[PDB]
């Protein structure tokens, strides 16, 4: 028999939810989703399709803050059956009320909205026509908005927020004298989907802020009295820096928990996951930890992971709310894998995609790089990180002591690790025109020069108006556009030093050139520390030598690569021996030190943005403290508040966005909020990551590629004017 | 027709109420009468049938506390323009929320109900079978019931009053750890009110202590914090003694209100009130007064007569919820005309039921005194203050010094002024048998042994058991039953001296005797001051002087009177000269101190139950002052709360009726608060008025005959505990 709600669940894309009632799974109205009483307990199921048309699953089971053990029990038991219905393969979710996911957030745009009441006290998911209502709703929320029941009565209310008053066919909005134009736009929604939602568009809404407060809502609530102030500290958040987790081995039927450590500090290697046994990964520290289950895992606990995470968190002494996710092996999410130091799927070097999808992206169109279409494609911009073909004009400065001096023109293309060069853009693509200012900093470059170098940048920018793209970039992680800026030569970078009145220091004895293409063709030689375990079996070397040019071409090497590695010969002036790797004569061999371990890593070239899917951040450095808090869900213009500072983290690139309106403090701050979020990454990502800046109002292709309701007009109008225009009409 | 609902209006006996709706009379459910919105205002008409066929008109208005200028404007319009149709024969009330008047209060048993919202909010009374409701009800009253909506948190709990946690299909009722049992009962009731007439029976209702709250309720209200104390301000009734009030003119063109006082102190005469003006009593101290309309006032005024009180009362700077009741010339009712000494009616004399009758006694059907069937009915004892036939077992003590001393025999029946008696009676009706001690207390006895009587009249109550009636009684107000302990004979009393033994004294040459008789037949010589101006033309009288004795029958008098009076003659061996009223030889009045005024005006023998209506009262000394409490509607033994201490006053004597759980302290001061209460009516009624007190389970027939559903077990069984059974059951 088991169960009919089982055979409707994850036939095909969408979201589907019920509510636990009695031992019993009933469907909440799909036009009530995002509603969840309190004391009752639900079963989320988030159906994705892969790319090759397989289907992914989400399992979540929600707890309300007044709900019981029976009802959680009886939701965590369809959990674990409903997995094993759909084959196991499910990525199971606990949430908790108030302290839920941002995957499951995600699937709320219009917000959450927490009721008083559930089953033990007889109330259901039901919006008839002809109905009787009097309640009170409190708005909290910037990035995730959650509207809470409350007492009907002054005593709920303070000047910050913005509060409902549902009669019916009456909806009162009602915003403190202190809240936020962001604040009320939010509130603002909640209002206009009860309208539409229950009482399907026949219902009345009218906005008002402090002491303007109507009849209606004078007559129930009586006299206002004088209001608090909002309580800030509701759930303030202060986790600053907290990269640090901690792997362990469990083997228990539910009881006799054993555990035992693995790794005391991540990166994780992949290799301490054995198939036979099942592992949690602790970031508690940051409120959320991990089962891992491994395929040849016992049944028994395999069927009590949920139990065996809560005992985890019982004998750690964690907080109740802390998110639970079990995952099975071979259908890891990115979040997981980013704990790990190079992890490596054997069965995706092929393929389409990856074995998980996050939601979020779901809906993106993989868009292949063409240049001849590029400038017609702000999709295609975002995924290749290319504001235009790169044949705009361009100016090239180095810095000497505290002066810009142009670089020779015939120069261009070739820079020095003993300088820092700045340089300034104009792109064209259809949709926009502007510039891009580049500081590139030479791993060699003095600290004052350096120092400098960044100074000059922000004078550029400032002299230019404060329009111009600012991007951080260091030696050895250059940005693909950056790399395209020089016809089709490739970007020569020597590790040399400078270039300046004169370096005479450059020719060497044995020096290597690696050979790196990217998405968009371009390329780029850079030269590093010749050694045999130092070449990448992807991209193409040139190993120079007074005896001849060894023009090596790994086997993952392609056109681009060659291409470009010869490119530089000619500028070398020698005539290279083209050599395939495994077969090289071992006079190569010995230009390097002898013969070690290659590096086979295959990278991760389409599968990328599966692999590192892109995340939006709001940053806050308020009061010396920097904290970040990311906003979930599809990508939304309407989510840049103007007053705040936003990073768009592309797993190549972090973009940082500053609202018009954000403060001065602040947007100077912006790259080190930037550096801060990036040495803050549990991922332990390279330091040297771009660090590209952008002005709300002029932000490039690659930008706003990322969000398909673009529209620079946006702005043209307060977002919050136009939303009171749609209610009140 | 000026309005279609004054059609509807009056047409029967019955309660009629509508609430006012932007400008109109909406009718409220039946079922639902006693609720009543915070923001609207209703009317109400109270239609009562006479004696005499004839409809009598009770116009109420009530405004809620939340409510508009406008829509109260509304109310009192209509107010006003239905009494215009109704020709005018109404009596107009002005009732706010919190303060209602006993009248009205009365047509509620079950209790009021203060709901939130109203019709600016959009809220209806009229509601849909399938409903979601979520409320909270706050209980608070002892002898009026009202449960006022509040909001849906523990913040609105104490650990003294009730709450009802209306939920829909489950209504639970929860008490908290310092109620009253009696409270219980009384929250109980609103219980299964709410079950009753909202929901159709069809809802489950549970009882709950403070302590053991169910998981519906913990689930909608969260866990229980720490509970405060209600708040004991009740209404401090800070009113213990209110006998004073005023009489003022009121002559207005329209707006320019002229008020001029007429009247200083009450009582006030009758003839002070001109058909050609309006006039307002005052008796704010004690929180109301009334507007008088004469039968030739202006109708410019008649139709302002609500607006002239209230500009009374702005002026006078008395409380906005000061009650009001406005009556016409002709229609005064029992409250007001109490004010006035000797209140005669013109054309009355002839019929039954001064032109109106007292809600609450409105079901009473009178019965005549008739010994034949007086054991078999209470309510013939009550209306006749006959507790039997007085052909009982008695015995008689004279008292002397601090002994008592039992009486000749065959001296029973005359008593003397010079001394004090206790008379321990055994009473038998059908119903129930016991015991009554009369304490008799004549008007020249001195101080010692009159305080000698009362504390041995208490002293043999106690050894007795506490079981018998206690009754006070002072020379020349004697109650009817007292009368009828002589067989035939008449109770004789001298003003004279004493019957002990040295006590030749007060054989004056000249005596007159008036002897009246009573409803029930009984009669009683009292002794007067020889002077004509003290004859009396309803009874007969004898004179007595040295040359001869005469027998005056006035017109009035009866055949009981007569009897009685030559059976005084007989007990003074003297030999009558009969004279009947109007031929009075002129020795007669040469004797009398010559000839003089009158006293020829009936008596109340029927109307005197219309022309002062019983009423029931709760007695307290909460701190040092004491304070009185009425208790509306129709007599019910349910109303008793066994901790109390109870004033049925009848207009003939004062019963007070002690709660067998009330403080030692009360019940030892029983008697005081009777004195108390009378020495502080505003009637200024003879402080001789007999006090009688009653024990409870030990109510004489006199007393019980006052409430229609008198049941002897009715305590047998814990009443709180027989209506849980009705609810949980």
């Amino acid at each position: 028999v088991e169960h009919p709600e089982f055979l409707k669940a994850g036939k095909e894309p969408g979201l589907q939810i019920w509510r636990v009632e009695k031992f019993d799974l009933v469907p909440v109205p799909p036009n009530l989703y995002g509603d969840f009483f309190t004391g009752d307990a639900y079963v989320i199921l988030k159906t994705v399709q892969l790319r090759n048309g397989i289907l992914q699953y989400d399992l979540h089971y929600w707890l309300g803050n007044e709900c019981s053990q029976d009802e959680s029990g009886a939701a965590a038991i369809f959990t674990v059956q409903l997995d094993d219905y759909l084959n196991g393969r499910a990525v199971q979710h606990r949430e908790v009320q108030g302290f839920e996911s941002a995957t499951f957030l995600g699937y709320f745009k219009s917000g959450l909205k927490y009721k008083k009441g559930g089953v033990a006290s007889g109330f259901k998911h039901v919006v008839p026509n002809e109905v009787v209502v009097q309640r009170l709703l409190q708005v909290k929320g910037r990035r995730v908005v959650r509207a809470t029941e409350v007492p009907v009565s002054w005593e709920s209310f303070n000047n910050g927020d913005c509060f409902i008053l549902d009669l019916g066919n009456n909806i009162y909005q009602w915003c403190g004298s202190k809240s936020n134009r962001f604040e009320r736009l939010k509130a603002t929604q909640v209002s206009k989907g009860i309208r539409d939602n229950e009482r399907s568009g026949r219902a009345q809404v009218s906005v008002f802020e402090e002491g303007a407060e109507p009849e209606a809502m004078l007559q129930v609530l009586g006299p206002k009295p004088t209001l608090p102030e909002a309580t800030e500290d509701t759930v303030k958040e202060d986790a600053a820096n907290r990269k640090l987790a901690k792997l362990y081995k469990v083997s228990n039927g539910a009881g006799p928990m054993v555990v035992s450590l693995v790794a005391d500090e991540n990166p994780f290697a992949q290799g301490a996951l054995r198939s036979e046994d099942c592992f949690i990964l602790d970031h508690g520290k940051d409120g959320k930890i991990f089962v891992w289950k491994g395929k040849q895992a016992n049944m028994e606990e395999r069927k009590a992971a949920l139990k065996t995470a809560s005992d985890f968190i019982s004998k750690m002494d964690y907080p109740k709310q802390t998110q639970v996710s079990v995952l099975p092996e071979g259908g890891e999410t990115p979040l997981f894998r980013q704990f790990f130091k190079n992890w490596r799927d054997p069965d995706q070097t092929e393929g389409l995609g990856l074995a998980y999808l996050s939601s979020h992206i779901a809906h993106v169109e993989r868009v292949p790089f063409d240049a001849a279409t590029l400038h017609t494609s702000t999709a295609m911009a975002a995924q290749h990180g290319m504001d235009d073909d790169g044949t705009g004009q361009k100016q090239i400065w180095r810095v000497e002591g505290s002066n810009k001096v142009p670089v020779d023109p015939a120069t261009y293309g070739q820079f020095y690790g003993g300088d820092s060069y700045i340089i300034l853009y104009n792109y064209r693509h259809g949709s926009r025109q502007g510039q891009i200012i580049y500081n590139w900093q030479g791993a060699q470059s003095t600290q004052d020069e350096v120092a400098a170098s960044a100074i000059l940048t922000a004078q550029l920018d400032e002299e230019l108006g404060g329009t111009p793209v600012q991007s951080r970039v260091v030696q050895g992680k250059e940005p693909a556009h950056l790399m395209s800026l020089f016809g089709g030569k490739p970007m020569i970078v020597y590790k040399g030093g400078t270039s300046r009145e004169g370096g005479q220091t450059a020719p060497a004895s044995t020096r290597l050139f690696q050979v790196r293409a990217s998405s968009s063709g371009a390329t780029r030689a850079v030269e590093i520390i010749p050694k045999a375990g130092a070449l990448n079996s992807n991209d193409a070397f040139v190993l120079k030598t007074p005896s001849a040019a060894y023009l090596w071409v790994g086997a993952g090497a392609s056109e681009a690569e060659k291409t470009g590695a010869q490119e530089l010969l000619r500028v070398l002036r020698a005539q290279p021996v083209q050599v395939a790797e495994g077969s090289e004569p071992d006079s190569f061999w010995e230009a390097l030190g002898g013969k070690a371990t290659y590096r086979t890593s295959p990278r991760l070239k389409d599968k990328k943005m599966d692999a590192h899917p892109p995340r939006l951040f709001a940053c806050s450095n308020k009061i010396g403290r920097f904290v970040i808090e990311e906003v979930p869900g599809e990508f939304m213009q309407e989510d840049l508040a103007t007053d705040d500072v936003m990073l768009l983290d592309t797993w190549d690139q972090v973009f940082v966005w500053v609202g018009k309106d954000s403060q001065d403090e602040e947007k100077t701050e912006a790259l080190t909020s930037a550096k801060r979020y990036i040495d803050t990454d549990p991922a332990h990502r390279d330091r040297r990551t771009p660090i590209t800046v952008v002005k709300q109002g002029f932000e490039p292709p690659s930008f706003v590629g990322w969000f398909l309701g673009w529209d620079d007009s946006y702005w043209s109008v307060d977002p919050l004017d136009r939303a009171l225009a749609e209610l009140a009409a």
